[PDB]
């Protein structure tokens, strides 16, 4: 689901929609939410709700609009999971960073904006959060269980603004040697923080997932909120 009428334009000209949640009290810092591989779906609506309840505004851009605008897939439906994997495999990561950069610019100047912008991404969006952090587009970035971060470690020195990552100790997208690579690599730049949740795997913060772990979700979420709080007026 997207907010009707909302359109954002990327540097290359491509336009896309977004789900927007204005803040309870304005002005407020705006958080761009980078989707998981299921599009802008119920979990995105829940994340927008969560952030608005904590004093933020939120913008979740339709990152699958270069392939299939308006995709919103139910992760409990097997055929829709297959569609999500096919869309993820075809997803252009650099174009996704570009679309997030455009949503970040859009977030800086809405009527409800206080001019500060944070980014929170999950899974696919957690990998995008690290790439956006390396570009320096936002004041603060957060990634939950991004995949493939051990292949992007050369960008660690490029991060010049804070970025926080929550990783599952049982997420097998990140086996032990990849965890060690990330830990050591991210360890070189104090603007990066990575926490490991030993009893959790992928998708541990989505209540709807078979991998939900409430204690890890709660700890990571309060760390996310404490990390974004300086963006507030």
């Amino acid at each position: 689901m997207l907010t009707e009428g909302i359109s954002i334009q990327s540097y290359d000209g491509h336009t896309f929609g977004a789900l927007v949640g204005s803040p309870a009290k304005a002005p407020a810092p705006v958080i761009v939410i980078a989707q998981d591989i299921f599009g802008v779906n119920a979990f995105m609506r829940e994340t927008v709700s969560w952030l608005v309840d904590q004093g933020y505004a939120a913008v979740c851009p339709d990152l699958y609009a270069r392939q299939a605008p308006g995709t919103a897939l139910d992760p409990q439906d097997e055929r829709q999971r297959e569609q999500a994997y096919k869309l993820w495999q075809a997803f252009d990561m650099e174009a996704g960073v570009g679309d997030l950069e455009a949503a970040i610019r859009y977030a800086r100047h809405q009527p409800y904006s206080n001019g500060k912008v944070g980014l929170v991404g999950y899974s696919l969006g957690g990998a995008l959060a690290f790439l956006v952090a390396a570009k320096g587009y936002v004041d603060r970035a957060v990634g939950y269980y991004g995949v493939g971060l051990e292949k992007q470690l050369n960008k660690v020195p490029e991060v010049k603004h804070p970025a926080l990552f929550h990783m599952g100790g049982q997420d097998h997208f990140v086996p032990a040697p990849s965890r060690q690579l990330i830990t050591e690599g991210f360890g070189a730049n104090p603007l990066l923080q990575v926490h490991w949740y030993e009893e959790a795997g992928h998708s541990f913060a989505r209540t709807s997932s078979s991998g939900y772990v409430a204690s890890a979700a709660a700890l990571a979420n309060e760390r996310t909120l404490d990390f974004l709080a300086p963006l507030q007026s």
